[PDB]
């Protein structure tokens, strides 16, 4: 049992609902929130943005260190960092942003780094602004991710469509 609530179950594992990932995460506080990151951990806008916001840009001086040092990820990578006032974790993830021109095929290797955590609260990866297909984003999540994912769609219109059309 966890603390999640009113989520549609579409999977064994997988579960949806129509919901703002920020107001999940404050009050679920889940072990892992899934950030829609770019390689640059540059929170500028969509969910990295929103997540960023309500870190109060904690989320973002942590980033910048990281990547002071690291360099930046690869599309389809990731990395671990605080979740701050929001999860324990953050997950991190590059999804292909169809927009700046990337490579859809990386978006099962994006999803690929959710199996390393057995719960996670996520967004629909490489929807919205990333470009993607969004039905595509919910076959390859549901098709990839062997371990819980609670995935928080913010846009309604959206989340009615993935669940009206979802095989
Ligand atoms: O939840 C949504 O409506 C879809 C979506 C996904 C991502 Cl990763 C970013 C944005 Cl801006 C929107």
């Amino acid at each position: 049992v966890n603390s999640f609530s009113g989520y549609l179950k579409l999977t064994d594992n997988v579960y949806i609902k129509n919901a703002d990932i920020v107001e999940e995460a404050k009050k679920v506080k889940p072990t892992v929130v899934v950030n829609a990151a770019n390689v640059y951990l540059k929170h500028g806008g969509g969910v990295a943005g929103a997540l960023n916001k309500a870190t109060n840009n904690a989320m973002q001086v942590e980033s910048d260190d990281y990547i002071a040092t690291n360099g930046p990820l690869k599309v389809g990578g990731s990395c671990v960092l605080s979740g701050h006032n929001l999860a324990k974790h953050c997950l991190h993830v590059v999804g292909p942003n169809v927009n700046k021109g990337e490579d859809i095929q990386l978006l099962k290797s994006a999803y690929e780094n959710f199996n390393q955590h057995e719960v996670l609260l996520a967004p629909l990866l490489s929807a919205g602004i990333f470009g993607a297909d969004p039905i595509h984003s919910l076959r390859v999540c549901v098709d990839t991710v062997r371990t819980n994912v609670y995935l928080a769609v913010f846009d309604k219109n959206l989340y009615d469509k993935l669940v009206s059309s979802f095989l």
